[PDB]
């Protein structure tokens, strides 16, 4: 059983993640920002984690504190369902080519935790992804990868190697790290 | 049962494509370009896959026409026999080592229709790989993989890293196309 | 039965090779040199192989000649052990994160003998790892590739796409070789 | 007796090669690529050796698998007949001048296998030798000698100084081997 | 009889040389630094020299003192050996391929004291070859060179047309310097 | 026997050639050039000529006639006592260093008239070697060579990898020359 609740409240938000990673892509995310709620249900999918995320936060200021605290949660979530990481693949990656763009991702759960993101186009720096509700600011994807990286505990390596649309851009980073995970937390059957 | 079968006659070539995903490389290629020929057997055969071509055209002129066309009746026996895509892998992606060349390939079979080809050296838009029959102009193999993808109804991303010889890089990206489509057709036992 | 033994004597060394490519990562590793013995030990190890490595030799010269022999025997050891290589993966490729470090190896095991090594920062052509013990000059990582490629008989693609410490960038270059490889020597279900 | 006899079928070709290193530069060649022979029959009458070499292969894809097949089993026949290599000079170099063109290959007969291939100008990435009959594309020059080096196991350096005709550049090359061979395959009277 | 012994006591170093020229490699080297007797050993052997030599120096300063003593008295031993130089070669010269590095010599027995080095890649100003014992700083070979030239009263040309490992680099230059002195000591049967 | 005597008049010298190419270097040349007279004695010694050159011209102008007379007569006698050049080496060539100077010529005689002269400093496209007598002008060099591959009917390559010293640099590559042509005129023991 590889299973974790963790609920996270701050001055700035009230998190509850509910995660399994031996899923089938039972994914429901609610945390106020409709396009990162889209993001994290794609890494949830693509992981074949089973994912509830409820988070509601301080939307009014922007989405950055209620973004980086549901990161920091689902990272401690990764890392507490992972617990012993005995008998898995430990290592994983994944290309993930989306239209015009390709990113890819590589992971080691044993790793100790570290970020590296690289190949963001310079525009992602003061791009916005804007509908009729809390916008997401693209700059915000590095700071996703290295929270979740530093809570879960692991290395995790995100890079785009080329791409143009912001939505591409984004998607195919949280596609490429849920297919990754989803191929280190696998478990192994020679190990 | 994952089969199709394609005919395709134009002004310029007449194409019959039969095609199983689920094969053992049982691979038979006649297209009167010799060196296409090769590159479809590697492709057939690293993809596992059972696939007779059998294609006549206007050589007289060049290859160009009956390469295309046949390009175009594999996507399309491709996209006919994934059919719906449930409960496939989805993602594939290989690299090829050959000799001096590194080539690789990533696929996403439930992308939209997108070829994205880079790394070619320069000489490859006007280098021909010539024998005893009609020739192969390297410049065609751009054209190749597009032609596949906008067919097949695919993301397919050709990459070449590095290499020297026209042949070697030509069969190391075929290769990974092949590979890559091995990866993505399998059934994936957890979606 | 995927095993050798091959034992090696020259002016400069005494190596003996155990080597069962299906094994569970039982490895043990004495070459005199401390930080080749951590290298080979997490090659055997990520490789999942069972492997033993005794080697003796010149290291009052330094340790390239006892490393060089080692590569060879370890080599030679593989080729013999993959036998006819009837029914396996063939390619095998490894993205390996550590820490600051992204490495990756492919493989083709059926390829000719054919090494590329490139990335590896200019500072690792004259840096040391050095403890109480014979030290390891990094400069010889590439030599070992090639010696174990060139006696294996395979085509080997290792990469450092960055990193900065010595240890990281070497030590994920050898575990990314070693997972390349148990993919590749990994029965073919399809082939 | 420093005599070999070599037969290598594969898909693509089937090759005999006979060769003794003590010849008087009694040569026949016949692969089916007439550039080819005339470069081969050079190689075999300035290393004096006695060499036939009788090959068929796929030409109507082009010349490479032949031309690369029959490099691999000229090589296996070098290393077979130096046999233990004891007595002889080991080491062996030659510049050839032809018109406008200055070559050099140096030897090591029982150095590991290697081969550096260097100054060849850009144009003979991309350039074909073309008659009535199967053409040469002189990109696979650097494919012959690597071949040859990795197959006999010895060290192989090939360097054009300079020159503009790729015929005299190719031809220069397999001189410049052939006459490197014939100097280091010698009995030395002091050694 | 070519024949030299040569006894050299400094403050800093005991030298003891024994030479001769028409030999058959029948060598013996023993200065406290390992790497050094391997480099000198080397020179002996591929010189066909019969040569012995014995140094005890300061190597708890490091090799520096040691080194530039026995090559002087090395190049001393040579000099005398060759006398009056009637009816030699007196010209040599000789490529030596190491794996990736590419070495020369020339020498003139016969011209007057002059040491010309290049080519050597600028990280050997600063390299350290260590093992168990004295270390070797290849920054040392250009002066060891000039030492045996000065000494010996000949013109030394040693050039690195290539390469990477110092290891390789440093061994193909005294095999290079070795085998041009062998060719240039031979008797000339026409002079 | 391989002997020629060239007598040539033109309306501005009158020259005498006696040569043997099976000699020991008994060399007596009088062009009242005295340098000129210096570099054919080099070239004749080197080359183990038996070699008489008597010439008269109009160096009252200055050496260029005289020089090239000289060089085309010297030609025309190593092409005529060469005769069918069966039997022999055929390729030669020479490296010599001169204090600074390095300077290497590779000869093939049997290849069609051609030489090409590269390297030499560009101070010597304008320097004068002057004494108490007639001077000479490096500029003529180049000249010489090619004078005498041209009546010669060989191919004759000159480099000068490095030098400043004009008299050196023109007497390594006169001596370059002699050596080779020496190395390739010598009968072939196996051809
Ligand atoms: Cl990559
Ligand atoms: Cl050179
Ligand atoms: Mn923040
Ligand atoms: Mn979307
Ligand atoms: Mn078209
Ligand atoms: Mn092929
Ligand atoms: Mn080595
Ligand atoms: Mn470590
Ligand atoms: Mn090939
Ligand atoms: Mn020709
Ligand atoms: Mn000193
Ligand atoms: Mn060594
Ligand atoms: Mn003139
Ligand atoms: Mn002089």
């Amino acid at each position: 059983s590889r299973r974790a609740r963790i609920e996270r409240r701050t001055r700035e938000s009230d998190i509850v993640i509910e995660l399994d990673l031996d899923g089938t892509g039972q994914v429901a995310v609610d945390t106020g920002v409709p396009f990162y709620d889209h993001m994290l249900t794609a890494l949830g999918s693509h992981a074949s984690f089973d994912l509830t995320v409820r988070a509601t936060g301080d939307v009014e200021i922007e989405a950055h504190h209620t973004i980086e605290d549901t990161a920091i949660a689902l990272g401690t979530a990764l890392g507490q369902a992972l617990g012993d990481k005995r008998g898995i693949r430990r290592f994983g990656d994944a290309f993930i080519p989306m239209d015009e763009t390709l990113a890819h991702a590589a992971v080691d759960l044993s790793g100790r935790p570290y970020c590296v993101h690289t190949g963001e186009p310079d525009h992602l720096q003061h791009t916005t992804i804007a509908g009729s509700s809390v916008p997401y600011h693209t700059v915000i994807n590095r700071h996703v990868f290295e929270s979740l990286a530093a809570n879960a505990r692991i290395a995790l390596h995100v890079r785009v190697l080329y791409g143009r649309d912001p939505h591409h851009i984004t998607e195919a980073q949280y596609k490429a790290v849920a297919r990754a995970l989803r191929q280190a937390v696998e478990p192994d059957p020679r190990v």
